[PDB]
């Protein structure tokens, strides 16, 4: 009997773990046993750049990590996530098959023992604050909460905020005793964090698509046999369709969830966040040497 442990910072409650309950259930079910899957939500074992690592070290088996994360390690992959240049979860799943993706893919299974297995929509980061913003000028010092992601803060800094940088787990708390003012996350984050409890504005910035990859290790994944190889792939991705529809549907009506709970939500004119990230677009390509945001926003 097998048994696997995944990691996630999302909490009981988020989509994220009940997906990751799906799975551990299909896995029982079509192993009939053999196949078991322990979960530590909450970011118990840290962030995913801690729990990243730990795949790549033999500790963990499975975590969720965004395609653009790996630009922390494999620096052409960061473009996948600057602000504004993947539209939509279709679009980023292109990038993610391409020639191009299939490189970034290839490099993580070989330098960092990380096999990508799938990738489901998590949804789009929308922005929260304490007061209205209603066009990119309302952004002017805004002290704009951000994980520690580095397309997250300069989306905040060219937008004319300040970023703060600070784990998951602490957001609430900083919200609600207003040392920050805001913070940005896809609507069924914010719903499962509470978020809307302590911040009534919410901004349609639709700055960055999230998807989410589902890692193995390859030292693991190397170690099964490949019956449960098939299993665990077939799984993957029937609970990837459940968790990307899931979160397509939710981003739907969480507007009018928040609307009755109180939220004043904006839709601030998009184009001047796109022209305020050109100098950062072009930094990227010029500092990697390809014009790489120039084919990704074409692909
Ligand atoms: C797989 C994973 O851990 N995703 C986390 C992301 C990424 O760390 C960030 O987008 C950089 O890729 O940050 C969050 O949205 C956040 O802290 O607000 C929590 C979310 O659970």
């Amino acid at each position: 009997a097998t048994t696997l442990k995944m990691g996630m910072q999302a909490s009981v409650g988020s989509v994220e773990y009940n997906s990751a309950k799906m799975l551990a259930d299909t896995l029982e079910e079509m192993s009939q046993g053999e196949i078991k899957l322990a979960l530590y939500p909450s970011a118990q074992l840290g962030d995913d750049r801690a729990m990243l690592q730990q795949l790549t070290l033999g500790d963990l088996d499975i975590t969720y990590a965004e395609f653009g994360r790996m630009g922390l390690w494999i620096p052409r992959a960061e473009a996948v996530m600057l602000p504004y240049v993947a539209k939509d979860f279709d679009h980023l799943r292109r990038m993610f098959e391409s020639d191009f993706g299939q490189g970034v893919r290839d490099e993580m299974l070989q330098k960092f023992n990380w096999r990508a297995l799938d990738t489901w929509y998590n949804g789009t980061r929308e922005t929260t604050s304490n007061r209205p913003l209603n066009s990119i000028e309302d952004f002017k010092g805004l002290k704009l909460r951000v994980p520690n992601a580095k397309q997250n803060l300069n989306y905040a800094k060219l937008s004319g905020a300040s970023p703060t940088p600070m784990s998951f787990s602490e957001v609430y708390l900083a919200l609600q005793t207003n040392a920050v003012d805001g913070q940005e996350n896809p609507l069924p984050t914010i719903k499962t964090m509470k978020f809307y409890e302590v911040q009534k504005n919410l901004a349609m910035t639709h700055h960055i698509v999230n998807d989410q990859m589902v890692i193995i290790s390859e030292s693991t994944w190397q170690k099964l046999s490949d019956t449960d190889k098939d299993i665990i792939q077939k799984a993957v991705q029937k609970v990837g369709d459940a968790h990307t529809q899931t979160v397509k549907t939710q981003e739907a009506e969480l507007v009018s969830f928040f609307k009755s709970e109180g939220i004043n939500v904006t839709y601030p004119d998009l184009e001047p966040f796109r022209e305020a990230m050109q100098p950062l677009y072009k930094e990227f390509d010029s500092n990697i040497g390809q014009p790489i945001v120039s084919k990704l926003a074409a692909m």
